C-alpha cells in the first residue's frame, strides 16, 4: 500500500544524545507536516513527557507513550492496561532489595512500572515476577527498566494510535534506534533504523540511515519522504 | 550580578502557537553553554516544564502550576494541595453545566485549571466569593487558573532559586505578561517581550524590540551581554 504516516521515537532519534532536541529532526518533522504526513512520535516516557513534545516540535499524530501503553490525541488520553501486579511486584523488591528504586515519574505512568537499572538488574525483577507467579515482563532498553503486561508495546500502541488518524498501521513508516522498535516494526509498512541503532533492528529494517541520532532522524523522514512521493 | 535567568516558557519562546522557537531554543542552549542556568517558568503542568527542560536543555529548576510545583534533579515539589478548589469546582457544574476542567486535570496539584472557552473568570470569581472560599482566578489569556492567594511566580522562583544555590536577586527574569509582575518583584533583573502588556513593560528594567520567541532570545542576549557573558 502506500505510506500516510510516520511514527519516530523520541530519545536517540530526534534528539542529540543528551536528549534534547536535535534541530534537523525538529526541521525535518515540521517539514514533513507541511507536507501532509503527520508525524507520531512514540516514546517509553510517559504521555504527559509525549504531549509536551509534540506541542513544542508541532507534531499532528497521536503521540504513543509508556512504550505503548498510553496514547494521547487531540487532548484525550487513552490508556491501554492499567496497573497491579507491579505493586505486588514492586513491594516484594522493596522488602528484599532496599537500594532498588522506580522512576521520579511513576505517578504520572499508569501502564508500566519503571524501575532505576542502577540499582537493580532486570535479572532478579524476572525472578521475583517467575517467584510471585505475575503476568509481566521485564524490558530493560539499557536506559531504565519497563516492566509491563506481555501485549503492551511500540507495536499496539501504533496500532491504536493510527485508528485515531483513521489510517492502516500498514501505511505507517517507523524510525527507531533501539531493540524494542522491534515490535513497532512488526505492525508497520516501512521500517527505519538510525545509525546508531543495534544490528538487530538494521537487519530487520528496510534502511539504515547514515547518520545517527538527530541527523539520522532526520534523513529517515527525508528518505521516506522521498521514497513514497511527498517530496 | 546575575547568575542565572528565569524565563516564561509561552510567549517568549515560543510561536504564537505554543511552538519552540528556533532563536529562543539557540539563545538558552547558548546562555547554559557560558555557565548561566535557565529556569523555565509556566502555569503549565510541572510534568510539562520537566519535559521542556529535557528537549530544550535547561539545566535550573523547573517552577510549573504557576509557582505552585517546582522540579529540579528529578525531585519534584508542591507548595499547595487542592481542596476548596474542588468545592468550588463542584458548585460551579451544578450551576454551569457547559464549564470545563483542564485535561491536564489529572497531573496537577497546586491549581485547578479552567477552560476559559467555557466560563467567565469574573462569573468564576463571582462563586469564589458567594461561597467565601480562599481562592484567587486568574485569566492567563490561555486558561483560568484558580488557587491559593499566596502561590505566584514570584514565590516559586525564590523557592526555586534556593535549590539552585543563589539569591532571588541574582536573576533576571523575562516574562510577556500579567503575572509576571510578581517575578519581577523578587528578582533582580526585569525583561518584558515586546507584547507584553504596558503594566509590565512600565516595570521592566529592558523591553525587547521583538515578540514572542524572538523576543525571549533578545531578552537572553541582552541580559548574557549587561552583565559581561558575552
Amino acid at each position: 500500500m502506500k505510506i500516510k504516516a510516520i511514527s519516530i521515537d523520541i530519545d536517540g532519534t530526534i534528539t542529540y544524545p543528551n536528549r534534547m532536541i536535535h534541530e534537523k529532526a525538529l526541521e525535518a518533522i515540521r517539514r514533513a507536516e507541511s507536507l501532509g504526513i503527520p508525524i507520531m512520535l512514540v516514546t517509553g516516557n510517559t504521555v504527559q513527557f509525549a504531549e509536551a513534545a509534540s506541542i513544542l516540535i508541532g507534531t499532528s499524530g497521536p503521540v504513543v507513550a509508556e512504550d505503548g501503553g498510553a496514547i494521547s490525541y487531540k487532548k484525550k488520553r487513552i490508556f491501554l492496561a492499567s496497573m497491579d501486579e507491579e505493586w505486588i511486584l514492586w513491594n516484594e523488591i522493596r522488602k528484599r532489595f532496599p537500594n532498588a528504586r522506580t522512576s521520579y515519574t511513576m505517578p504520572d505512568r499508569r501502564a508500566g512500572l519503571v524501575i532505576m537499572r542502577e540499582t537493580i538488574n532486570v535479572e532478579t525483577v524476572r525472578e521475583i515476577i517467575n517467584e510471585l507467579n505475575l503476568n509481566l515482563v521485564a524490558v530493560d532498553s539499557g536506559f531504565a527498566i519497563h516492566v509491563k503486561k506481555p501485549w503492551i508495546n511500540k507495536g499496539s500502541g501504533i496500532e491504536k494510535a493510527s485508528e485515531f488518524l483513521g489510517i492502516k498501521p500498514k501505511e505507517v513508516a517507523h524510525v527507531g534506534d533501539g531493540e524494542n522498535d522491534l515490535d513497532a516494526f512488526k505492525v508497520v509498512g516501512y521500517k527505519v533504523a538510525v545509525a546508531q541503532a543495534p544490528k538487530i533492528l538494521k537487519e530487520n529494517a528496510d534502511y539504515v540511515t547514515k547518520k545517527e541520532y538527530g541527523e539520522g532522524g532526520a534523513e529517515a523522514i527525508y528518505h521516506i519522504l522521498e521514497k513514497f512521493g511527498y517530496l
